[PDB]
């Protein structure tokens, strides 16, 4: 073939087709379809050897997942692209894999044509000949103990539109078809004991034409705010390699995690210093809080069950990325093994970010003054998970901090509410006959650190008052306080939650090195307070399927291919068994002090819906930050030209 | 004097001058000087009666605080401006008042000329002929049990500059002069047991000429990011009254709080609904955590001891404020009774704030899509508290939320460290011979609410799992959870802290009304997680002088002139006695359910310095939000013109 320059680059369309031809011919004479065809990233060691020790260029490898008509489960393996050969393969009869766009799109038509569904629609007050008005969002079944992984199943959350331009969410139906993905057939419908017929209300709609009817008129177009960069941008991309304000890193992308940032370094006045080997979102879970059947099956693990790459929007087509933008495209396989392309999947731009720092001297009434403005680099994507929109922004900053900002928008998952029916305490009546259930949105940030090089550790940092009492020689006036650092020795030590009582943060640090001034190891500190406990109980489906979510922090030894904390093949796993994070934690005893580590952080929000969220939700923000502390010997932004600067001597002259 | 357009408008220069003339006449023949002349805001009931019920126009009042030579304490009172007379007067012999720029600017020359100080400078390795190189930041003594309020005192934190353009903070000296503010003399010097002579290291500097020497060159000027509004702004000011995106409110300013936002309402399609009567920062405390003498005296309450108005920066020059800006000026009194003006004390602009909301339909590959961008309105000031800079941004949003964003920047407070000397655990060595002590920055946000009118209450909201166990009929799969709402009945109920274990928020709501969809009262929800516990122990000087800071939330009955929770005259109060928040809480039994209430919220950060913070610190962000929840019956931003919109029917067409 043709090799790309960079070993971390995503598979090209050529390489995807090369992978699938190879798999086609290895399974000669068998009806197979493609589920995933994606880069197998090289071993961390091989990569670092090639980057830094003159080691050989790692082989280019593609990971595939296929189904075979008439065989249970899946098959997966590795194709070596240089040699067009399958070098590893195995059958997994008892898992089900990520649901692709194609697996999903056929479900509405299946339910529209199914006779028992048609009858449920009639019983709900919709005539058999208006089946074109019935829509469904197709989900994994998630987990249902009636079937396990024995068939590949979806559940169809059913809605009604009066008009194709309606937002269907004001109009859920009461029942839930279960659909065999591979047979394209409804196998069961969950029907509640109390039937609730379709709402007779107007749809709750949100397009300008709708809004003109509903409130009289749109607001006048607002006077514009324009953003130009006449001399272009300060960042520089070579392929997928970004350089900007001393940062250098590789921007990757795959079907599952969406954006993957690799090989992050900071150029400290000629000394190029590693910070992270890899950072990405590795799994999510969005557990709903109504205990009534079948709503326990709402607990999407969006990343593992659908894919933040597979679900991602082409950007620009609307006004998502405002300004001077560099775009990246995404490439996948379809069922037949032909490359597909999502254009402008990733957007890269730089924005003003307010003040970086400022100080003035009161002595000459602030005539002595220095002000420097902040610019941030944003690498972003937006994915749509049926009703939800997840807006993901990786932000680099000029003090050397890296921030992840998320904005949740889209539409509430809704279920039907009867005239007389109370939504509380599990949900909110956000509109007549509409129940919006409580839920949480949780994410697992996976960090593979390489803080100032190799051999890292992690720690909790808790603010504590001095243990000495008020009025003692040691704490006369009772004000003394310090930071108590707890270095994690073994896996089990790391299993920790955010604590407001101590303003807890976590350090990822290199214990082999030492800041010359402070005497502390160089570190990036995780500052993150949007860290909900998992509300679902110990031993619940939610806690079993997402064992990473029960702690804000989980730190385990590095091994290759430890990406996905809820397992490689997420849908319809019951949560029983030793896999993903539960495997990596083990008996809890393995060393994580001064070695190669992986730090998985759980964060997100608990959402109690309100009418403000409906029919379309205003963005709700989530952020965490990773700040250098004792990494530099001083403010690393001081060499950036000030916006304004006047010395005490210049002030006197002026 | 001519009366203002609006009863909440700050005193004009003419009104200040009339007020001071009147006070000079009342005290004819007495050697008085002026500490404060400022608006006494109308009673809440009078303002509301005037505003909404065709009631009496409230008297225009000036409040004053004066000192008299050779008399202890202060005198304070009220001038009726219409009649140019003093209508209320009292002598307070045992308090000390806020320190004005003028009280402060004197101290440095006092200590330079004091033979005992000069001697200490010589002992410290600075020759007596070089006293012009010795500087100090003059702080209130804060509290010292050796003097009480018996004399008006400052403590001088002494530093050295080799050159006038140096940042002095790398070179603190070891001793602390105590200066009598009215006598203009040094009455004592705290001298430590272990002498540490002045640092022989170079100064840690940060202007471009300094960075050129230190690191060789400045980074090149970056390509610019230009922001223009060629058609003007969408906001409208009429005097101090702001209208923007359905919000209407009054922007005030005083010497102490700085920005005061009043009479805040939202125009909900022609129904103009009150939200807050008043919102501001009403106090701070910045408690240091080294127990060693005399560092217990560092716990500045910046608002009540110096004033966020008096300390505020004129904003135009820095390019602090980027874009099309509307400026307000502040007017105070000087010591002689003449009006002083700080130009451009408040900056007002609207900025881009990303996505307001987005949703696309996967059925036609996101062809069906609606995207609306968010604009935010920012009302901001920046104040300098000797070494610190506090950047304050009141932010209104198009979903009807209001946010306070703060960024801390400027310079760490530094004290000297011997060559030998360990900084930890109370401090960090951020540069050779420099100890930056641990400290908290805490703020008391004061909210006078009027949520959808009169009669309000407050509650804590705590996410909880169902109490029913996993596997019971009520919670079969262990996923059920709800929001537990605890309405405060009496003051004691309200005294509450942020809790990560429940992701706690607080509602301010109108129990007299009901949302017609959700059945819940209309509310603004306080969402705030940067809520440190107070680390100083109970009974400590810090906890006594700031009784409000030991709880994240305090809610008390409304009374006129309950502004300042550490008392009206803060410097040198021991923290003993029933005043400020202690007085308002009383015995904790008074009703606060469905009445006029005041909600005081403590938030901030705990700061453990690192070398990154020095010699000048990159901005550190703090934020809280007040969000409408069950206030509206739907997303209130839906009538804003989308940036992009395509319906399903429109997408079928091309
Ligand atoms: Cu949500
Ligand atoms: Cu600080």
């Amino acid at each position: 073939p043709a090799r790309p320059a960079h070993p971390l680059d995503p598979l090209s369309t050529a390489e995807i087709k090369a992978a699938t031809n190879t798999v086609k011919s290895y399974f000669a004479g068998k009806k197979i379809s493609f589920n995933t065809v994606t880069l197998r990233e090289p071993a961390r060691k091989a990569y670092i050897q090639w980057k830094e020790q003159g080691g050989p260029l790692p082989p280019r490898l593609a990971y595939y997942v296929i189904l075979e008509a008439g065989k249970p489960g899946v098959k997966e393996g590795l194709v070596d692209l240089a040699s067009l050969s399958v070098i590893e393969t195995r059958a997994l009869e008892t898992v089900q894999p990520i649901l692709t766009v194609e697996d999903l799109c056929s479900t509405e038509e299946v339910i529209r044509n199914d006779p028992a569904v048609i009858e449920q629609c009639v019983l709900s007050g919709i005539p058999a000949n208006e089946m074109h008005k019935v829509y469904c969002d197709p989900w994994t079944i998630g987990y249902d103990e009636r079937w396990g992984t024995g068939k590949r199943l979806q559940q169809a959350l059913v809605y009604y539109r009066s008009d194709e331009d309606d937002s269907q969410y004001s109009h859920p139906l009461d029942f839930c078809p279960i659909v065999d993905t591979e047979e394209k057939k409804v196998i069961f419908i969950d029907i509640p004991n109390r039937r609730r017929k379709v709402s007779k209300h107007k749809h709750a709609n949100f397009y300008p034409k709708h809004m003109i009817e509903k409130v009289g008129a749109m607001r006048p177009e607002a006077p514009p705010i324009n953003v130009t960069q006449p001399e272009g941008v300060s960042f520089k991309m070579t392929g997928n390699v970004m350089e900007w304000s001393n940062f250098k890193f590789h921007i990757g992308f795959n079907y599952r995690e969406g954006i993957v940032l690799s090989d992050v370094s900071y150029n400290d006045h000629g000394n190029v210093r590693p910070i992270f080997h890899r950072i990405s979102l590795s799994e999510m879970i969005v557990p709903y809080g109504s205990p009534e059947f079948p709503h326990q099956r709402k607990h999407a693990l969006d990343i593992g069950e659908y894919g933040a790459g597979y679900m991602t929007n082409p950007l620009s087509l609307g006004c998502d990325c405002k300004g001077v933008i560099h775009y990246l495209d995404a490439h996948f396989s379809d069922r037949a093994g032909d490359p597909i392309t999502v254009k402008n999947a990733v957007c890269i731009h730089e924005e003003d970010d307010g003040l970086l720092f400022k100080h003035s001297d009161f002595r000459d009434n602030f005539a002595t003054s220095l002000v420097t403005r902040a610019t941030k680099l944003v690498v972003s994507q937006i994915f749509t998970a049926a009703n939800y929109e997840y807006c993901l922004y990786w932000v680099f900053m000029q003090d050397g901090a890296i921030r992840l900002d998320i904005r949740l928008t889209g539409i509430l998952n809704t279920y039907i509410l009867g005239d007389d029916e109370e939504a509380g305490p599990w949900g909110t009546r956000v509109y007549p006959n509409v129940n919006a259930h409580n839920h949480q949105h949780l994410f697992s940030l996976r960090i593979d650190p390489r803080i100032d090089g190799d051999g890292n550790s992690a720690a909790a940092c808790d603010a504590k008052s001095s243990p000495y009492p008020l009025g003692s020689p040691e704490n006369m006036y009772g004000n003394a306080f310090y930071s108590e650092k707890t270095t994690f020795k073994t896996v089990k030590d790391s299993l920790t939650n955010y604590e407001s009582a101590t303003g807890r943060s976590w350090d990822i640090f290199n214990p082999n090195k030492v800041n010359p001034y402070s005497g502390k190891p160089p570190s990036y500190k995780l500052v993150s307070t949007q860290c909900p406990p998992l509300l679902a109980k110990e031993g619940s489906l939610v806690a079993k399927r997402a064992p990473w979510a029960s702690h804000s922090v989980n730190v385990v030894p590095y091994k290759d291919n430890r990406l996905y904390p809820s397992g490689d093949h997420v849908p319809q796993w019951s949560g029983d068994g030793v896999r993903g994070m539960r495997e990596w934690i083990g008996d809890g005893s393995e060393n994580i002090d001064n070695t190669d580590i992986l730090f998985f952080h759980t964060f997100g929000i608990t959402h109690f819906p309100a009418p403000e969220d409906f029919p379309l939700m205003p963005a709700e923000p989530i952020t965490l930050m990773l700040r250098p502390r004792h990494f530099f010997t001083e403010n690393p932004g001081l060499d950036i030209q000030p916006s304004y600067a006047m010395t005490t001597s210049e002030a006197k002259r002026a």
